[PDB]
C-alpha cells in the first residue's frame, strides 16, 4: 500500500481495536479504485486461527445493501415498480391498514412505522402472514422513517416475488455471481466453515440465529476482499457488465426520502460530501438511527449524487460491520470486526481515514 | 431493403400519400438495430426539388423530445433537479401561484393548466416574466395534465441555467454533437438551406415562424438520417458513450404520470406495449383536452416493452416518432404538410406490428 494509506490505518483501526477490545478486525481501503487490505487478530480465539483475507465475517445489517440492489436490479428488470401496492406481491396480505402501502414504502422504512425487529416468536410463513395482517400503524404511509428489518426485510421477500426465486437463489445468481463475490453467503456451506469466524459477546464464541426474513434484513456473511469488490461495484457501477445490475446499484443510491442531512436509498444511506462528521457520527448512535424522524418525498426521487458519502452500519450478536464510500473521489472503506462495538467508534475511524485520503 | 420491409413499407405509405395529398415525405425503419430508409415526394415543389435522405423537414412538437433528454442530461450531470421550484431558476417569479410547482410539472404538463401556446405578443425576456407572472392556474399542481409548450418550453429555459449556456449551444455540444446528428439544427444555417424542405399549408410554401420558447418547443429540423440515428439513441441508450447522456435517455423514458392508458415522460409518451392500436390511434388526435393524471411515485424508469412515441406539427410540416425497446424496432415519419395525426399512428402501427 502507498506509505499515506498504511499510516492513516495504522494509526486510526490498530489503536480503536486495542481501545474496544476486539479480538479480530479486517478493514479494506478502496484508492483511486484499487484495494488494500489490512488484518489483525483471531477470528476463533481458541484455535488462535488468523484473521485473513479469505474470512467470512457476519455483515449484519449492512446486507439490507445487497436487499435493496437486489430491489435494484428486479426493478430493472421490469418485474417489479416502488409504485406498487405491496398487496400486488401478497394477494393475501388483505387486512385495510395495507391500502396504500407500496414497495417504496417497504425498502425505505416509511410504511409507517413497521417494527424494529420481526418478533422471535414468528417462525412460520403462516406466523408471518398474521404478524403483517395484525400489524396497526402508528402514522399514515410516507410520513416518518423508522428503520426496520421488519420493513426491508419484507420488501426483499416480496421483490423476488415474480422471477419465481427464492431469495437467496436470486441474491446468488443475480447480484453474488455477476460481481465475482465468490465467498459471500447467506447460508455458509460446509467447505466455508474453516473460514468462517467466530462472533464474541461478552466473551462467548457466538454466531446469529435464524430468524424470519433474516437472510433479507440482516443474513449476508461475507470476506473483505468480497467486501472490498463490493465498494468498488457500488462505487463505479457503470464498469458492471450485467446491464440491469448496473441500474440496480444506480437506483438504489437515488436519494427517496430526505430526513436531515440525510437522503434515504434502498438500502444504502446518503449524505452530500463533504459532510459533517459529527452528524454521520451522532448520527450512527442508536438513540438516533433507530429513532422515528419526518421524511420529506423527493418528487421525482434524485438519481445517485457521486459527491455523496454513501455508508451503512450492521451489527449482530457477535460482529459490527461498516462500509462508506465516497464515488466523486473514487474511494471507499470495509471495516469487519468479530465483536458488536458502538456505531459512533466505526464511523468516525472510517472518518478520520477517509478524510485523510481525498 | 429486405423486400419484406420494402413491402410494408410501401403498401402503406404510397396510400397515405395519396389519400391526404402529402408532397413529399421521409420514412426510416430502424428493425434489428439497423436502418432503412425510404422518399418520396418533393422537398420542392416550385423548384422540382425531390425529397432525399439529406432534405431537413421541421420536427414541430417532436422537438420536446430532445428537449426532454437535453433536460435529463442536465439532471444527470446534477446540475438540476426535477424536484427542483422553478423559482429556484427564475427567482424573479415571485407571484404566490409559483409555490410548489417544480420543474417536474413544467416538463410534464402538469403544472396546473399553462397555456397551450406562448401567446404572439410576448416576445422579450421581460415580457415572457410578466407573461408567467400574470398567468392564473386552473388547478392545482400535479393533479391534471394539459399539453402545453409554454409549460416543457420553460422548463428547456431553466433547464439549462446552470450549464451557463445558451439552450442552443446546449443542445449542441450536449446532445446532437455526442450523438452525430450533424445535419440537426435549431437554427438551419445558410450552407444547409438548399436542403431544407418548403412546407405546404392550402397549397402555399411556409416554414415556421420565429417565437418565444420556440427553439425548446418545437423549433429543431433535421434529415431522416439524423432522426433514425436519434430513434436508435432512445432504443439503446446504454450504446451511448457519454455517461450523463446515456442517463438523461433513461430519465425521459420514465413513466411519471398516467392517465388512461398513456404515461408521460420528458418530451416523450409511452405506452405499454402490446399496444391497443385504437388507444394510440385516437389517442393522437381536440384543441385542449385537461385529462386528470396519477402520479407515479416514484416513476417507473424507462420500461423497455414500451410503444415510446411523439407527434409533432407546424403549418407545413407532420412528424412522428414511435419506437419499441424490446424489439429493437422503431419507425420516423417526416412530412411537408401537416396531416391528421391518427393517419400517421395507423402507418406506424401497421408497419411496426408486421415486423415483429
Ligand atoms: C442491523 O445491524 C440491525 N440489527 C440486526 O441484527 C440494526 N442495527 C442495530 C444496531 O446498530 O445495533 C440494532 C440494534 O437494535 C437495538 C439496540 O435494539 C438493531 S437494527
Ligand atoms: C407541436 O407539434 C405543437 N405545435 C407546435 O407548433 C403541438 N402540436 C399538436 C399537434 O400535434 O397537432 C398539439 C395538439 O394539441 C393537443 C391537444 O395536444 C398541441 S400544439
Amino acid at each position: 500500500a502507498p506509505q499515506q494509506i498504511n499510516d492513516i490505518v495504522h494509526r486510526t483501526i490498530t489503536p480503536l481495536i486495542e481501545q474496544q477490545k476486539i479480538p479480530g478486525m479486517a478493514v479494506a481501503v478502496i484508492y483511486q479504485g484499487k484495494p488494500y487490505y489490512f488484518t489483525w487478530g483471531y477470528a476463533d480465539i481458541a484455535k488462535k486461527q488468523p484473521v485473513t483475507q479469505q474470512t467470512l465475517f457476519e455483515l449484519g445489517s449492512v446486507s439490507k445493501t445487497f436487499t435493496g440492489v437486489l430491489g435494484g436490479d428486479a426493478i430493472a428488470r421490469g418485474e417489479i415498480k416502488l409504485s406498487d401496492p405491496t398487496t400486488k406481491y401478497w394477494p393475501e396480505l388483505t387486512a385495510k391498514q395495507w391500502n396504500g402501502i407500496t414497495l417504496l414504502h417497504l425498502a425505505t422504512y416509511t410504511a409507517g412505522g413497521l417494527p424494529l425487529q420481526v418478533p422471535d416468536e414468528v417462525k412460520s410463513s403462516s406466523d408471518l402472514l398474521r404478524f403483517y395482517q395484525n400489524w396497526q400503524p402508528a402514522w399514515a404511509p410516507g410520513t416518518q422513517r423508522l428503520y426496520a428489518n421488519s420493513s426491508i426485510g419484507l420488501f426483499g421477500a416480496l421483490a423476488v416475488k415474480p422471477s419465481g426465486l427464492s431469495f437467496e437463489q436470486a441474491m446468488q445468481t443475480r447480484v453474488f455471481q455477476p460481481l465475482k463475490l465468490n465467498h459471500t453467503w447467506i447460508n455458509v456451506p460446509p467447505a466455508e466453515e474453516k473460514n468462517y469466524a467466530w462472533g464474541y459477546r461478552e466473551g462467548k464464541a457466538v454466531h446469529v440465529s435464524p430468524g424470519a426474513l433474516d437472510a433479507e434484513a440482516y443474513g449476508v456473511k461475507s470476506t473483505i476482499e468480497d467486501m472490498a469488490r463490493w465498494v468498488q461495484s457500488n462505487l463505479k457501477p457503470l464498469d458492471i457488465n450485467e446491464k440491469t445490475l448496473q441500474q440496480g446499484i444506480q437506483l438504489a443510491q437515488s436519494r427517496y426520502w430526505q430526513t436531515g442531512d440525510m437522503y434515504q436509498g434502498l438500502g444504502w444511506e446518503m449524505l452530500d460530501w463533504p459532510v459533517n462528521p459529527d452528524s454521520i457520527i451522532n448520527g450512527s448512535d442508536n438513540k438516533i438511527a433507530l429513532a422515528a424522524r419526518p421524511v420529506k418525498a423527493i418528487t421525482p426521487p434524485t438519481p445517485a449524487v457521486r459527491a455523496s458519502w454513501v455508508h451503512k452500519t450492521g451489527a449482530t450478536g457477535g460482529f459490527g460491520s461498516y462500509v462508506a464510500f465516497i464515488p466523486e473521489k473514487e474511494l471507499g472503506i470495509v471495516m469487519l470486526a468479530n465483536k458488536n462495538y458502538p456505531n459512533p467508534a466505526r464511523v468516525d475511524a472510517a472518518w478520520q481515514i477517509l478524510n485523510a485520503l481525498q
